[PDB]
């Protein structure tokens, strides 16, 4: 990356990609990526493989699907961080494991975990949008306590 708005596409192998500052794009294509979006608000998408996204400090947002096998979040900071999940709400299991939030898509192996999710608000991600629907801190807890 560079200090200007980039998009950075990967590969089928595992590719580390790093925004640098600006508001970045980052989409690591398949094989286990490493995903940085350093200052800015960014995008990534691990896309299918094993990736550790890293949006940085600002507004960032995470995309997760079907066939996107097992990615990690691990957030810095930023008041309006989202993750956008392409599955239908009721298709989404929520849990604490640890410190961390484990979201599943029922019936797949693709789960997508936020690392210290519980530790401090730093590591949290402030709206998780299902299909039509934007679930908030409030919302995350009340689906955790209910399916646990
Ligand atoms: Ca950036
Ligand atoms: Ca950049
Ligand atoms: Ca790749
Ligand atoms: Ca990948
Ligand atoms: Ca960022
Ligand atoms: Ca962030
Ligand atoms: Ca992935
Ligand atoms: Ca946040």
């Amino acid at each position: 990356g560079s200090a200007r708005d980039d998009v950075l596409i990967g590969d089928a192998g595992a590719n580390v990609l790093n925004g640098l500052a600006g508001n970045d794009v980052l989409s690591g294509g398949a094989g286990d990526d490493v995903l940085l979006g350093d200052e800015g608000s960014d995008l990534l998408s691990g896309d299918a493989g094993n990736d550790d996204l890293f949006g940085g400090q600002g507004d960032d947002t995470y995309l997760f699907g079907v066939g996107y096998g097992h990615d990690t979040i691990y957030e810095s900071g930023g008041g309006h961080d989202t993750i956008r999940i392409n599955a239908g709400a009721d298709q989404l299991w929520f849990a604490r494991q640890g410190n961390d939030l484990e979201i599943r898509i029922l019936g797949t192996d693709d789960a997508l975990t936020v690392h210290d999710w519980y530790r401090d608000a730093d590591h949290r991600v402030e709206i998780i949008h299902a299909a039509n629907q934007a679930v908030d801190q409030a919302g995350i807890e009340k689906l955790v306590e209910a399916m646990a």
